[PDB]
């Protein structure tokens, strides 16, 4: 864990070599086309973020500094409906256990039946409490355990061959809401997006989820872009970073603009059938993307092709002509 940053004010984020080499580089050809990119979420690639279920990284006590601010400010940001409750400890247990497997350095479990013994050394705390009484710990249990996890949260409800967002953590978003889609159904909370209802990839990929099972989970990666390393994009907060989009410029581009990359996860939670579905977001700016001359060419590309209703989508517009006239310089075909 380096020195504490700030994804908000002046910006301190930053990568080291290390977090640089395992950025998830979200581009498998020289464009990018919406389409049902699921993989079974399996351990492979030691060192790199699919190695372990739940990735912490050198950002850690960074990333959860900022979502202690965005919730004392806007509390809101967590909602878990009544019938969610079992499906909130389900999460508990999932990253605990996870997390104390998979991290022993700095995080610890101990349990006999319901009294369960928590340290996060990272953080220094030191837990002692009871599973599934909400008044053993400070606060609800998704909340509690969120607090402590990099990334954003969605808890669905399965029922009625659907899924429902009835409870989630959700400070990181990609200008989403979580309290504008509470209760939405999966197609219905996709409803802004462009092109991928048309070619079907909304409900191959609801069957896909539906049919989930326990120990089987699946992964996707998502991406857009963001000015400057700013985590908490929501419209509750649009007039603290829209208009940084009118700041880029020729000269700018590598400070300001950030490849935004979603590593989601899909999974069984086992006592509730609930789906979990992390969001772990990770930001690079584009001077340090550039450090590897395979990225700089491919993002050249795909932003010179990207379809116009997709780039506008993803927020794009007011900076791309000056980002692709900047990216150029790295395509030697070009
Ligand atoms: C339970 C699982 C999921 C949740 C909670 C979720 C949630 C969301 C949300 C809230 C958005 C933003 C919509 C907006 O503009 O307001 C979104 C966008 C999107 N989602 Fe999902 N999603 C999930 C699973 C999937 C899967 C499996 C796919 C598979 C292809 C997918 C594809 C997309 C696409 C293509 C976008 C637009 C993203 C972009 O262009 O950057 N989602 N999702
Ligand atoms: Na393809």
């Amino acid at each position: 864990f380096k020195p504490l940053e700030s994804y908000r004010e002046d910006f301190s984020f930053r990568n080291s070599p290390a977090a640089i080499a395992r950025f998830p580089f979200p581009f498998p050809e020289d464009q990018y086309m919406y389409s049902v990119n699921l993989e079974p979420a399996v351990s492979r690639d030691p060192g790199s973020v699919f190695e372990h279920q739940f990735d912490v990284d050198e950002h850690y006590v960074s990333e959860m500094a900022e979502r202690a601010r965005v919730l004392e400010l806007d509390p809101g940001r967590c909602l878990v409906m009544p019938h969610m409750a079992q499906a909130a400890w389900d999460t508990l247990a999932m990253l605990m256990e996870h997390l104390a497997r998979d991290y022993p350095q700095h995080f610890r479990l101990t349990r006999q039946g319901d009294a369960w013994h928590w340290q996060n050394l990272a953080l220094g705390i030191d837990q002692r409490f009871t599973f599934g009484d909400p008044a053993s710990l400070p606060c609800e249990p998704l909340e509690y355990i969120t607090r402590q996890m990099q990334g954003d949260f969605a808890v669905l409800d399965q029922r009625d061959g659907d899924l429902f967002m009835d409870a989630g953590m959700v400070t990181c978003p990609a200008d989403w809401s979580l309290r504008f889609d509470a209760g939405m159904s999966f197609k219905q909370w996709h409803s802004p997006v462009p092109m991928a209802h048309q070619m079907g990839v909304f409900d191959r990929a609801l069957k896909y989820l539906l049919n989930i099972q326990v120990g089987a989970p699946v992964r996707r990666l998502n991406w857009t872009l963001t000015i400057n390393p700013r985590l908490d994009t929501s419209p509750e907060t649009y007039h603290e970073w829209g208009n940084d989009r009118g700041k880029v410029t020729p000269d700018n581009v590598g400070r300001l603009v950030h490849l935004r990359v979603e590593l989601q996860l899909m999974a069984r939670l086992p006592r509730s059938n609930a789906l979990l579905f992390g969001i772990r977001t990770y930001l690079i700016s584009l001077d340090e993307l550039v450090s590897n001359p395979a990225w700089a060419q491919r993002l050249h590309r795909v932003m010179r092709d990207l379809p116009d209703p997709i780039a506008d989508y993803k927020g794009i517009t007011r900076y791309r002509q000056t980002l692709v006239d900047w990216l150029r310089r790295f395509d030697p075909e070009a």
